[PDB]
C-alpha cells in the first residue's frame, strides 16, 4: 500500500478531508478527473458551514480554513475575486398572471455577514491548503477501476500504474463514480422531484434598481446584498451576486432556476425555457434587462437522489457523494462538513491501529443519511410552501427556528473546544447529539415541530387544501412551541424581516 487514503475529487470537500488527514500524520492521494481551475455551484454559505469550517479549522489546528468562514477573510487571504457578500435568506413571492407585489417578501437578517463563495476561486484555494501538508494531488486522470479487497483498496488509472491504500473516500459532487459502481444510488422514496438549469450573468441588475428599492420594500438589509430566492408555483429562480461585495472585484452574478417536475417538465433548450419563464413572471425579468450570460447553460432533469449505503470496511462516500436534494436552504455544505468533522477522527483511528471494519464508521453513515432523509422533508415541503406567499410566511419561521438552533448549538461546540482545547471531548459531543443531520441537531422540541409541520404540508398537498388553513395550522404549531425555541418572535406572523 503505497498510501494511506485515496481521495476521489479534489474541490472543497476533498480537498479539506486531505488536508486534516495529512496534518494528522496519513500519507493522501487526491485523484480528479478534472483539473483547476474549474466552475462549480453550491455558493451559498449558511452561518452553520460558517461555524463548522470554524469548527474544522480548530480541531484540527489548520487556521487557513477559518478564513473561508467570513467575507473578509476571504477578501483578505484568498483573492479579492473570490466571494460576494451576503446579510441574509431573502425570498420574493410571484404568481401568474398577476402583478408581483414587493410586500410578498421575507428575508431574515443576520448579525454576522456571510459568503457567496466563488467556487473557483475557493476550491483552488481549498487545494493550496491540502499540498502545503503533505497531500499528494494528481489532477486530469481517468479511472479505470476501483477493487475492494480484505487487506487494501486498488486503483487502476489509464496510462499510469495502479494506486493502493487502506482507505478510499469518494468526494466528488459528481455523479459519483464510486456509488455508480457500488450501486448504492436511487431514487426510490424521495419526496423531492426537482431538475435545474444554472449559469453565471453579467450585469444582472440588483433587486433595488429592477424590482423596488430599500423604501418601497421595508426591508433592513439591500436583497442586492442577500441571497435572493424568487418562489411561485411551480419552482423557484435564485440570484446569487458576487459583486456586492465594497472591496471585491468579481463582476458575475449566479443565476439557476428549479422547477418542480410533477407540477412542470421543461421541454426546449435552456434559454428559450428562460425567455419563457420571464415573460411568466415579469418582475424576475426586470434583473436580466441588459443581463449577459457568461458561460454555457448546464441542464439537470434530475438534481435529487439519495444512496442506500455510504460507508463500509474500506469505503466511505462524502454526503455529496452520497445523496443531493436541491440548493434551497443550502444544506449541501452543511451535511459535508459535519460529515468530514465525524468522519476524521475516525480514519485516523483506523489508520493508527490498523482496523479497517464498517462498525467503526457507523455513525457517520448515520449522520449522512438521516441529514439527506431531513433535507428531502425540508424541501418537499417548502415547494408545497411556494403556492401562496402567506403560507411561504409562516413555514419560513419553520426552517429558521430550526436553523437557528443549529446554528446556537455549533457556537456552543465551538466554545467549548475553544475553551478547553479538548478533541476528545468534542468529537463525542458530536456523536451524543440526540438528532443527527436534523436542523436543530439536538431539540426535542424543535423536531416535534418539524415533524408536525411537514406532516401538515404533505396532507396539505395530497388533499389539496385552502392555504389559509394550512398557514393557520402551522402558526399554531409554532405558538405550540415558542416557549422552546428561541426568542426572536417566530409567531408574529406581521414582522416579514425577523431580526437577532
Ligand atoms: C446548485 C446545485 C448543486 C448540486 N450539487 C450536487 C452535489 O454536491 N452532488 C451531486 O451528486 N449532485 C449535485 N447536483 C446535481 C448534479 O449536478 C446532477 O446529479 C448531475 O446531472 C450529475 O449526474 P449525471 O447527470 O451525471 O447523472 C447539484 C445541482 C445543482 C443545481
Ligand atoms: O440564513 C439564515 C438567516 C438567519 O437569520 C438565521 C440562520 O440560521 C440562517
Amino acid at each position: 500500500n503505497q498510501y494511506d487514503v485515496i481521495i476521489i475529487g479534489s474541490g472543497i470537500a476533498g480537498a479539506l478531508t486531505g488536508a486534516v488527514l495529512a496534518k494528522s500524520g496519513l500519507n493522501v492521494l487526491i485523484l480528479d478527473s478534472a483539473q483547476h481551475p474549474r466552475f462549480s455551484v453550491g455558493e451559498a454559505a449558511t452561518p452553520e458551514s460558517g461555524f463548522l469550517l470554524r469548527l474544522l479549522s480548530k480541531r484540527f489546528d489548520i487556521p487557513e480554513i477559518a478564513y473561508l468562514s467570513h467575507p473578509d477573510k476571504i477578501i483578505q487571504h484568498v483573492g479579492s475575486s473570490a466571494c460576494g457578500i451576503k446579510l441574509g435568506f431573502s425570498f420574493a413571492w410571484h404568481q401568474e398572471n398577476a402583478p408581483s407585489s414587493p410586500d410578498h417578501l421575507v428575508a431574515p437578517p443576520l448579525k454576522v455577514p456571510e459568503a457567496h463563495l466563488f467556487r473557483q476561486d475557493i476550491d483552488y484555494f481549498a487545494l493550496m491548503i491540502a499540498l502545503k501538508h503533505g497531500a499528494e494531488s494528481r489532477q486530469n486522470i481517468k479511472i479505470e477501476s476501483i477493487s475492494l479487497n480484505d487487506d487494501g483498496v486498488e486503483v487502476a488509472l489509464s496510462n499510469a500504474a495502479p494506486v493502493k491504500a487502506a482507505f478510499i473516500i469518494d468526494a466528488a459532487a459528481q455523479g459519483s463514480p464510486l456509488s455508480r459502481q457500488l450501486g448504492l444510488r436511487t431514487t426510490e422514496g424521495l419526496a423531492t422531484d426537482t431538475c435545474s438549469f444554472f449559469t453565471h450573468m453579467l450585469n444582472v441588475k440588483s433587486y433595488e434598481d429592477a424590482l423596488a428599492p430599500l423604501s418601497r420594500t421595508r426591508s433592513p438589509i439591500e436583497l442586492f446584498k442577500s441571497t435572493l430566492h424568487h418562489i411561485f408555483e411551480e419552482g423557484w429562480l435564485w440570484v446569487i451576486p458576487f459583486n456586492n461585495h465594497p472591496q471585491g472585484t468579481n463582476q458575475l452574478c449566479s443565476i439557476g432556476f428549479q422547477f418542480n417536475n410533477a407540477k412542470y417538465r421543461p421541454t426546449e433548450a435552456p434559454e428559450i425555457e428562460f425567455r419563457k419563464l420571464l415573460k411568466k413572471y415579469p418582475a424576475i425579468g426586470e434583473h436580466f434587462k441588459d443581463a449577459v450570460n457568461a458561460r454555457e447553460w448546464i441542464y439537470a432533469p434530475r438534481i435529487n437522489y439519495r444512496s442506500v449505503q455510504n460507508v463500509g470496511d474500506r469505503f466511505c462516500l462524502l454526503p455529496q457523494a452520497t445523496g443531493f436534494i436541491d440548493p434551497l436552504f443550502s444544506r449541501g455544505l452543511i451535511t459535508t462538513f459535519e460529515s468530514i468533522l465525524r468522519l476524521a477522527p475516525k480514519v485516523l483511528d483506523a489508520a493508527r491501529s490498523n482496523r479497517w471494519q464498517r462498525e467503526q464508521f457507523i455513525e457517520v453513515e448515520r449522520h449522512c443519511l438521516n441529514a439527506v432523509a431531513t433535507n428531502d422533508q425540508l424541501v418537499s415541503c417548502s415547494y408545497e410552501a411556494f403556492s401562496d406567499f402567506h403560507l411561504w410566511n409562516v413555514w419560513h419561521r419553520v426552517w429558521l427556528s430550526g436553523s437557528n438552533l443549529g446554528s446556537a448549538f455549533l457556537q456552543k461546540l465551538l466554545h467549548d473546544l475553544e475553551h478547553s482545547g479538548d478533541a476528545r471531548q468534542f468529537d463525542a459531543a458530536l456523536e451524543a447529539v440526540r438528532f443527527p443531520g436534523c436542523l436543530s441537531l439536538d431539540s426535542p422540541a424543535y423536531e416535534s415541530l418539524f415533524r408536525q409541520s411537514c406532516q401538515v404540508m404533505q396532507q396539505a398537498r395530497e388533499q389539496a387544501r385552502p392555504v389559509a388553513e394550512t398557514a393557520n395550522a402551522l402558526h399554531e404549531l409554532i405558538k405550540e412551541h415558542e416557549a422552546e425555541l428561541l426568542p426572536l418572535g417566530y409567531s408574529r406572523i406581521s414582522n416579514r424581516f425577523i431580526l437577532k
